[PDB]
């Protein structure tokens, strides 16, 4: 879990139970492929981490610039980028890491 950082930046993430959206900082690493997320300063312990090998990442039509990751074991993460370019860049990086 300590490798080179492939991409980082903030995204809004939906919580599972109450469905609110919160800004978190995300960091994608390889070997193994994982997406960790943090408090938006990136200063504290990670909040969580998503194992990406074999995941499905999909752009979701409209909340704007939505996309979803479903891990290989069927855990869903619903995310929103601040711009269409950032959704396109995150999907391409997760799809390449997921191989
Ligand atoms: O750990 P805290 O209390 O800050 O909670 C997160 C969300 O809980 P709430 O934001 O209090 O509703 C949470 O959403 P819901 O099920 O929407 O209540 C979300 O599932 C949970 O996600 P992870 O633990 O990362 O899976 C908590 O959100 P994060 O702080 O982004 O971790």
């Amino acid at each position: 879990f300590t490798g080179v950082i492939i991409k980082q930046g903030c995204l809004l993430k939906q919580g599972h139970r109450r469905k609110n959206w919160k800004v978190r900082k995300f960091i994608l690493r390889e070997d193994p492929a994982y997406l960790h997320y943090y408090d938006p300063a990136g200063a504290e312990d990670p909040l969580g981490a998503i194992h990406l090998r074999g995941c499905v990442v999909t752009s979701v039509e409209s909340e704007e610039n939505l996309f979803e990751i479903i891990t290989a074991d069927e855990v869903h993460y619903f995310l929103q980028a601040a711009t269409p370019k950032e959704r396109t860049e995150w999907i391409k990086a997760i799809q390449m890491a997921s191989r």
